């Protein structure tokens, strides 16, 4: 783990980051459209990064994303594919799809996936075709479907991602 970028937590034993983690970030705030995709762009940055190298992540989700004092993003069952939790297969698109879960958690400024769903029915709710609901007021919400399709092979990747992200300015 002597990675080096600089959307992905330094190895030092870690650095002090003056503005917590990305989730009880978003929950302080709660209790603009902008801000949240630059959140995005950021994680997608740093997954991009990892998975070139090879590296699958397995627990993406914004608790575990940083928020250092310029204020990037660095990247550090209810986040877990279809193919994850039924045959526990974690790869990159099982990353994709937990990305999509954390893209949807900055739209809901940190609310808990699936919230009146107790962690045994996901699976059930999931193969009924059933995903996360677009959130009150948010364009994006396609990008983060895309990352839960059945098929892993419909996923798009983290180079894709970005660019969505970053096009979408
Ligand atoms: C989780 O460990 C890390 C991973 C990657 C880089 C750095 C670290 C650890 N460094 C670090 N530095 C400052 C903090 C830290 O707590 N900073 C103060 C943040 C207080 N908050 C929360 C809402 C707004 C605010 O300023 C920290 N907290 C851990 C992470 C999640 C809960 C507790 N952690």
């Amino acid at each position: 783990k002597e990675f080096d970028h600089p959307h992905v937590a330094k190895l030092v034993i870690l650095p002090f980051m003056k503005h917590g983690d990305l989730h009880a970030f978003l929950l302080a705030s709660r209790i603009p459209l902008q801000t949240l995709v630059r959140f995005m762009v950021d994680i997608a940055c740093g997954m991009e990064y990892l998975s070139s190298r090879n590296f699958i992540h397995r627990d993406l989700a914004a608790r575990n994303c940083m928020l250092a004092e310029d204020m990037t993003v660095c990247v550090a069952v209810k986040w877990l594919a279809l193919e994850s939790l039924a045959d526990n297969l974690y790869t990159v698109h099982s990353d994709v799809w937990a990305f999509g879960v954390t893209m949807w958690e900055i739209m809901t400024r940190g609310q808990t996936p699936y919230a009146g769903i107790e962690n045994a029915e996901i699976y059930n709710y999931l193969i009924g075709g059933n995903r996360l609901k677009q959130p009150p007021e948010c364009m994006v919400y396609d990008l983060m479907y895309q990352c839960w399709s059945a098929d892993p092979k419909q996923r798009p990747s983290f180079t894709c991602l970005r660019m969505e992200l970053e096009n979408i300015l």
